[PDB]
Order: structure tokens, then C-alpha cells, then sequence
DNA sequence: AAAAACTATGCATGCTCTACTGCTTCTGATCTAGTCGACC
């Protein structure tokens, strides 16, 4: 049921497959674990005349982009 | 005095080292084109 969430926190198949192998048998918590990888957060397109809708009309952050690599 | 036996020698064969020169083939170094992995 959770498979995929597991898989996004960890980033390992063996660790889903092992922990995750009975079916009713599921974790009660999952979040980010040390010397885990995790899938990054990204950015969907941008409107450029929603922008407060996207906000829901409170102070945003807004920040130079960086051509690099995510790590 | 005359005939037979032993030794000197010497020229030619084949082998052996020793080297030299040429061709064929294997190994190694270098250059160039293509390919894979990661990202974005
Ligand atoms: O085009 P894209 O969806 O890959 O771009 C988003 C990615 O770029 C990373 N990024 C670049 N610059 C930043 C800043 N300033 N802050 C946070 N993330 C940034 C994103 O993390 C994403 O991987």
C-alpha cells in the first residue's frame, strides 16, 4: 500500500522489498533517515499572472537560480 | 740387390661456430573516432 512512498524516502529497493514483504504488515511511520537518500522536492511551471493565487496571498520567497547539480 | 710394410702429407667433405643481411611476423606506443553515465 505504502510501497512507493518507502521507496521515495529510502531510495533503496532492497529496504522496501525487506521491511515492506507482508502484505498487512505495514510501517507506522515514514519520513527521511540519515544515510537515506531521499527524492528531491522539485518546481512545477510557473503562472506568470497567478502567482498570488499559487500563494494563497501571503509573503513569498523568491531567489536567484543556480545552474549546478542537486545534491 | 730387390720386394713389401710403415709413415708423411694433402686435398677434399661435411659439420660447426660465427657472423652478416634480408624478409616475415609479433609486440608495444601513440593517435583518432566512437561510446557510455551523470547531470541539466
Ligand atoms: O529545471 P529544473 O526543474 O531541473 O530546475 C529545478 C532544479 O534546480 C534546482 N535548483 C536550482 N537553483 C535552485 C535554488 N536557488 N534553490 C533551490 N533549488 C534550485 C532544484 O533544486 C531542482 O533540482
Amino acid at each position: 500500500n505504502d510501497a512507493a512512498e518507502l521507496h521515495n524516502v529510502t531510495t533503496d529497493l532492497e529496504k522496501v522489498c525487506r521491511q515492506l514483504h507482508d502484505p498487512s504488515v505495514g510501517l507506522s511511520d515514514i519520513s527521511i533517515t540519515l544515510f537515506s537518500a531521499f527524492k528531491p522536492m522539485l518546481a512545477a511551471i510557473a503562472d506568470i499572472e497567478h502567482i498570488e493565487k499559487d500563494m494563497k496571498h501571503q509573503s513569498f520567497y523568491i531567489e536567484t537560480k543556480l545552474d549546478g547539480e542537486r545534491m
